[PDB]
């Protein structure tokens, strides 16, 4: 059994768990038609501060950034693992990136934000993203390990955390002042969808590790430390970005900080690997409302 | 404008028209577990003919011969048209085949063709379809002409007549004797959307007819023709084998050659050459109720 050999026969499977995340994402299907985003538009014109539409703003450019792009990663992963479970799971997970662009283009006209879209990639904070996200992809077809190297760390540190500090955000103004509903409806289905394609990654790291554990060298950790230390200093840019013009009343920026330097943690416990930065038990719990909604 | 031309920026599109196949499969979407097959399994093992037995079983083997495989060709037109809404249609587009797989193998287990199926090569008709599928993609990345004629071959021709004689059949216990309803109702959904991937190919046809007329040579033609007429060879085949036992009271071997050879006829007149069979008008008044329950 290896991921790398490709086979022809769809029957019988050789790793049928994996069929688990092609029926995770037909759950959770979603379009953004299923919402009604007036009340959010009306919210962001008249029901919100200065400081607060800052923050909207930004944060939303900074989700667009990523979702109102091609994405085809997972389309792209039968190639290397030419498995047909592989190409069920990574095709139905690219088609629900459509799904996600369509959302977030539309959340872009309707908030007025087509334009500042247009110059996102001209903000110091989103090219320090752009570099790290480069960065983790750049070396992916030279070999097996630089491409596994790339998959984890897409699987770990893009798809579950790269967005979630700007989902947090928006789904802390719906728990805390009952805004952007239909936002935080979108947020709630996109956070659940990321959530599972970052686990169908965890889970091929998991098989190849036992599959060839001489991929899994100190060079490659020592890499991946590095390239996880360029990804969190991005992240926490964007944060200061977005809070530039002000900090939210109902959530400070070192709140929603303590939130993705815990995921950072748990992405690298996840791999084996020791934690590194010192989390607030408090603020956790100030979010924990997040993690229970997504995840329970 | 220029269909092979790279864009990085998803807005504006440069075919925006495109996108309504995006729309299409949308709302053609569907999954296998919306139908109860219980009732089609009973009639298979009770309330059948042995004639309307084999018909049945080489019918559906020769679907999911088809259907039952790992089919890229969609998700990957990307890599030759790198555009937004290609990939928009594309992506989408193999989703939808990821939901055909899934339903027709189901349908194999349920029906005990398991083993049937594991050896369907063994059948001459189905090595020759086998044949000039392998013909109509075998070059496709030899050049530019050579994949605009496999994109052609496949939409045209597999994608909007291969599957249809027997979509035909399946239906017609439906309609004549209230039997298999659901499989009925799963062949209805699948040649709903067949039609959709055909009709997107005929749009880039013309498309690429006007951009691109350097491709469309004689010896295109020539050679499309040939292809054609090797493709209708094998499906009039696989029509002799399915009713080699003995054909179906209430619909004739000849019905369906005519139904399909007059979709042979529309996609060369599609083409701008000229129909090669004539056509039986009462025949073709026999299978309207497909037609009208596909395109409603
Ligand atoms: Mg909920
Ligand atoms: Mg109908
Ligand atoms: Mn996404
Ligand atoms: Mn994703
Ligand atoms: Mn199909
Ligand atoms: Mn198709």
């Amino acid at each position: 059994r290896s991921l790398f050999t490709p086979r022809f026969e769809i029957k019988p499977y050789e790793y049928p768990e994996l069929l688990e995340f092609k029926d995770a994402i037909r759950h959770s299907y979603w379009l953004h038609t299923e919402f009604n985003f007036t009340g959010d538009i009306q919210d962001f014109r008249t029901h919100i501060s200065d400081v607060e539409r800052a923050v909207i703003t930004k944060t939303m450019l900074a989700i667009s950034q990523i979702e109102v792009s091609v994405k085809r990663f997972w389309g792209n992963l039968y190639n290397y693992f030419p498995k047909p479970e592989i190409e069920d799971v990574g095709g139905s997970f690219l088609e629900s990136e459509i799904r996600h662009k369509d959302a977030y283009s539309f959340l872009l006209e309707k908030l007025g934000l087509n334009e500042m879209f247009r110059n996102v990639r001209q903000y110091k904070a989103i090219m320090a993203r752009i570099e790290y996200m480069e960065a983790f992809m750049r070396k992916k077809d030279v070999s097996q390990q630089d491409f596994v190297l790339s998959l984890v760390m897409f699987s770990l540190f893009v798809e579950h955390i790269s967005l979630f500090s700007q989902f947090v955000i928006m789904m802390s103004f719906n728990k805390h002042k009952n805004l952007f509903k239909g936002i935080s409806n979108a947020v709630e289905a996109t956070s659940k969808e990321e959530e599972i394609h970052g686990r169908f990654g965890i889970s091929l790291y998991h098989l190849l590790r036992e599959e060839q554990p001489e991929l899994f060298t100190d060079e490659f950790y020592a890499e991946l430390k590095e390239l996880a230390e360029q990804a969190f200093n991005a992240e926490k840019a964007i944060l200061d970005w977005i809070f530039e013009d002000g900090e939210l009343s109902f959530l400070s920026k070192a709140t929603v900080e303590n939130y993705i330097a815990n995921r950072y943690n748990n992405s690298l416990v996840t791999l084996g690997l020791e934690p590194i930065y010192n989390i607030s038990p408090a603020q956790l719990k100030e979010t924990e409302w997040f993690d229970i909604e997504i995840l329970s």
